[PDB]
């Protein structure tokens, strides 16, 4: 259950309850609604100023966040190293727009796990790395300039030269096939010049697509010249277990592949896992150009400030607004009551903390302390943060204009 998901039930309940308390005194429904939605966008503003700045260039602090995505068993071992490694690949995909700043980790990176060796010895290679080798022995080892044909459809069934010719009529150099390629095809297709590799993997396929501007084709009969892509260089290089093919220099491409290493087999199950998560928490972090920290801190800021603000108001819409504020707490309250402690007292501190200028105070649920939370490593993206606010608001708003 996400942690955003928790956040929005949990403050969703709290929203209710005090709309249900507030109509048994008299408050008209659907004043509540707009006294929360007011809320909910007086917290935006509130969070744009209690966040904490990221920079695709604050380093020290995109390593602290990426480590926050590793962690358990072993994972320490390779705390560090892996971090540096998510920070370098993400780093390297980041992409300018108006608006902001974008970071697309689904298309741009691709992990390929390579078993054997140290953390040490990943590679970021500038392209796109598939594991497959050539077809067939005879087609050539490099290829520049590289035009890109992307087939779906299979290769087989001299029936098999007006086949194979198809696909060398494309002008292409380099072929991809999702499926088989006959043998009596490949050896036109070999004599051709053409580099081909059989059985590819559809999201490989799909990747290549996008990075070399290929058009999947369905139809070896419906072949066009602006079907077929480009890549600097499509080469087999030798990485031991194997060969592997290389596209490099490609079309379009912020993306990369990361030839991840670990000393075993498992260990680099594990830190694939580990590093997709560690990818997408700073490229998201990096995108909204802001961070808040957890335990609570945020929740105690909004409550105290938006009580604040409540004061500021008048009429009706003043109680709402007090008692939206008021329910923030309740998410502090539930990480004090499940960790087994006592809410009175860190509810106390918490306050204590935040009126006296701590932005960053939360509870840390394990030593049951209150400490900077920022110190502590524990970081929330901006975006979850509003997302689950205005969540809670939305459903509880929509509950009660019924």
């Amino acid at each position: 259950v996400g942690d955003g998901t928790t956040t929005a039930a949990v403050l969703s309940g709290e929203l209710l309850s005090k709309a249900e308390e507030l109509i048994m005194k008299g408050v008209h429904s659907t004043i509540i609604s707009e006294g929360y939605r007011h809320a909910a966008e007086k917290c935006r503003e509130i969070l744009e100023t209690i966040t904490i700045a990221i920079s695709p260039d604050d380093e020290a602090a995109l390593i602290k966040i990426a480590g926050t995505a590793i962690t358990g068993k072993g994972a320490e071992a390779y705390k560090e190293k892996l971090s540096a490694l998510t920070v370098k690949a993400v780093r390297s995909i980041v992409e300018e727009e108006e608006d902001g700043l974008k970071v697309n980790v689904l298309e741009n990176i691709k992990i390929e796990k390579r078993a054997g060796g140290s953390i040490d010895d990943s590679e970021l290679i500038d392209g796109l790395v598939i594991d497959k080798e050539r077809s067939h022995p005879n087609m050539p080892e490099k290829v520049e300039n590289a035009k890109i044909l992307l087939l779906s459809c299979p290769v087989e069934f001299k029936m098999m030269r007006e086949m194979a010719e198809k696909v060398i009529a494309s002008g292409a150099n380099v072929v991809f096939c999702q499926k088989g390629i006959d043998d009596m095809a490949q050896y036109y297709i070999e004599k051709a010049g053409i580099y081909a590799v059989r059985r590819v993997k559809k999201s490989d396929l799909k990747r290549l697509s996008k990075v070399t501007g290929a058009t999947i084709i369905q139809d070896l009969d419906q072949i066009t010249t602006e079907d077929v892509g480009t890549a600097g260089l499509v080469e087999e290089k030798e990485v031991r277990g194997g060969k592997m093919t290389y596209v490099t220099g490609c079309q379009n491409s912020k993306a990369v592949t990361v030839l991840l290493h670990g000393g075993t087999e498992h260990v680099v199950d594990s830190l694939d896992h580990a590093l997709n998560d560690a990818l997408h928490v700073v490229g998201v972090v990096i995108e909204d150009g802001k961070v808040v920290v957890g335990g609570g801190s945020s929740e105690v800021e909004l409550s105290l400030r938006l009580s604040e603000y409540a004061s500021t108001l008048k009429g009706r819409e003043q109680l709402a607004v007090s008692k939206f504020a008021e329910a923030l707490e309740v998410i502090p309250v539930a990480l004090a009551e499940n960790a087994g402690l006592d809410p009175i007292d860190i509810m106390v501190e918490l306050r204590s903390q935040h009126e006296k200028g701590n932005k960053n105070a939360g509870l840390n649920v394990y030593t049951g302390e209150v400490v900077d939370m920022w110190e502590n490593d524990v970081i929330e993206p901006l975006r979850i943060k509003t997302q689950a606010i205005n969540a809670a608001m939305e459903a509880t708003v929509m509950i009660l204009r019924i």
